[PDB]
């Protein structure tokens, strides 16, 4: 029947399972004691593993602001915004988002990765063409694939490469250029500034995600490109509540003097419900905190580094050579010390993510550790220490 | 640039904006007092334009638990829940979900239009078929779009045309029949009974969205194909927490053996961002009390008998010859009419969804009332007074 398809794939999962003690895909959290602690397993645990990345998950401004909103305007709301009518949170989660990014426009979806399936599909039509990196995330790629438009892969990490697939389309069609500017899963950073300047040099316009990077990158927050000097060169910048402002959702913001039009043809923003009172209510004061939020910044900063810094000096392989994102990421040489190190690791009282194939390409195997503006400098070091034993215990350094 | 293909939305939106006076795409509910009023451009308004088909979002329970989840657990979660783990919210919401339906599987998603974008377009794979009404729901649509199977429409509301339109597709490949319960434009309901037995006679699975129907159609509130004696004979049911339920979220359930395997292979499931704990907490508790809410399902089967009957008795135009569903649907004359209309009872103090073309087909023009559980006889007397006022006014009746 239609699920005889997945014998494989559960299979595979089973087999998986079978080899490892902890089920990585059925990590639950019992108890929460702040962004950094819960109870995982019976064991308090230092929380690495998590996108939570300024902490303000437990803001109490954000936390009275949601509170306050389901007193208010209840648990739910109407139907879709341009079909039932919405409240005004709407328009001012919007208005939030346009003071953030110094933008005109701001639109708001109901997750990011309907942000990038509903920007992507709705932008590009048939006969244009949706420039991408290889290694893409995967909602950049479903918005493709909803679309009618043309797909144009580059070399992972090429600027020469997008030169070179840019340069060989036709002229006369629009093209989107859709980058990220940071790389999640090593914790690298993209080569905006230069790859910009491509797309530019071809006529295409350029959507950059800054899922990664808001309220920590550039002078306002705004992301890699704002740090590399692209204000204003920008056409669309893609992000999401889920990381760094602490609830669901996603945006789509920029200058474009048509870009309300988008509202008219874009069916993920359509055909679905506004996002709860709560929710809208939860973004908009954590979107306003994270535009003067340097001291979370600082910390998220200084734990990054700290982090980094201490486990090279203890002969971890990492995916960068400098501390260029809050993803510090651990190179492990099979899958089973992966396995047994994060499980050491967890056992220990630290959870961190473990990414292996067929997440990851065929012979990376990744300890992922996202740092939070809340981790403390003692956590760190204890950290660190967790890392150190359990690397020896297994092996791995 | 990419943006001049919305150049015709944008003259066609504008000249509608010019021959009316409020815009109905960007109604704004300033205030709210219940599920059934709110000021809308400064007037205490009766809501009949908005999906509250339970009036759970004020329920005390509800907010009760949506704000001990903001306390206790924060506004936002980890990340994905098969990546970064997650609160045990979501497992005891799939939990509310088996016991309400009486299955053994339970997905939850992050909307609605996800749940059916992704179950879709990773059920059915290439080769395999979709077989759908015309005038399916766009999530349906886009479902397809997304992914790689054969599309296979059949015409609207015709048990002939999907038995003709079925046997003659190839025997071997699987096939994905997808239903909706109640038709929402004119608030009709689909012959499930006679459809499902077509789709089984030629081997199909079936899939069912009950999203219209959740609470108040069948012995146990399951949807139409419950109240039409199916129990047991539907493969998947799809729905949605922001019509009933009260809050955002989608999901589907199964008594499927395999259907666990959907979380491994279900994009729009795996990388987003896991409901916030607000969210889950009110739809677990609304569903909860949803199973029970035979007062609530009672008044809403009242309202909507006492609405419909009142209007047909007045000489207007519905969609509907006999009260089938929580959605009552006035058929207009032409698109002036239309809004004349509504904007009469939005002036006057109702909010109703107004519904032209391109949403509805070339010659159809509809007032759309959907009705609440909290609505009481004496506002829905207020409403039939407000039509017939209108009405009478702009030449209806
Ligand atoms: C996090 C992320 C998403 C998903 O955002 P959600 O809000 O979790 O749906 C999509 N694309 C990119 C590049 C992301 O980083
Ligand atoms: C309401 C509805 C949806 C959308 O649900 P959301 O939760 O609002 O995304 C999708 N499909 C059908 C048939 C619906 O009725």
């Amino acid at each position: 029947d239609l699920l005889s398809k997945f014998d494989g794939l559960i299979a595979e999962r089973q087999k998986l399972l079978d080899s490892g003690v902890t089920d990585p895909f059925a990590i639950v959290m019992e108890q929460v004691k702040s962004p950094t602690e819960a109870v995982i397993r019976g064991k308090d645990t230092i929380l690495l593993g998590t996108y939570n990345y300024m902490g303000m998950t437990f803001d109490p401004d954000v936390i009275a602001a949601g509170k306050e909103a389901l007193e208010k305007f209840g648990s739910g709301t109407y139907g879709s915004r341009m079909l039932n009518g919405t409240f005004h949170d709407h328009m001012e989660v919007e208005q939030a988002l346009r003071d953030f990014y110094g933008t005109t426009g701001a639109i708001v979806f109901s997750t990011g990765y309907m942000a990038n399936l509903g920007i992507i599909s709705t932008l590009a039509g048939k006969g244009e063409y949706v420039i991408l990196d290889a290694d893409s995330h995967a909602s950049i790629y479903d918005g493709c694939q909803q679309g009618n438009a043309e797909i144009v892969r580059f070399r992972h990490n090429s600027v020469e490469d997008l030169d070179k697939r840019l340069g060989r389309l036709p002229k006369e069609p629009a093209k989107l250029v859709v980058l990220e500017g940071v790389y999640s899963m090593l914790g690298d950073i993209a080569p905006l500034k230069e790859m910009v300047a491509v797309a530019k040099k071809h006529g295409a316009m350029v959507l950059v995600d800054e899922a990664h990077s808001m309220g920590f990158f550039g002078p306002n927050g705004r992301g890699v490109y704002e740090a590399q000097g692209l204000e204003g060169q920008i056409d669309f910048v893609v992000g999401t509540f889920s990381k760094s402002v602490g609830t669901v959702g996603g945006f789509v913001v920029s200058n474009h003097p048509k870009f309300e039009a988008v509202r008219l043809a874009c069916r993920p923003y359509i055909f679905t419900a506004s996002l709860p009172p709560s929710v809208v209510a939860t973004a908009t004061t954590s979107i306003r905190k994270l535009m003067t939020a340097h001291e979370k910044r600082e910390r998220l900063w200084s734990n990054a580094r700290a982090l980094h810094g201490g486990l090279k000096a203890m002969g971890f392989r990492l995916g960068t050579e400098t501390c260029d994102s809050a993803i510090v990421a651990v190179m492990l040489e099979d899958q089973e010390q992966a396995a047994m190190m994060w499980q050491a690791l967890l056992d220990g009282g630290l959870y961190v993510n473990m990414a292996r194939p067929p997440a990851t390409p065929a012979g990376t195997f990744l300890l992922r550790c996202s740092i939070c503006a809340e981790h403390t400098p003692a956590q760190i070091q204890t950290v660190l220490g967790m890392f150190q034993a359990a690397g020896r215990a297994v092996g791995v350094i």
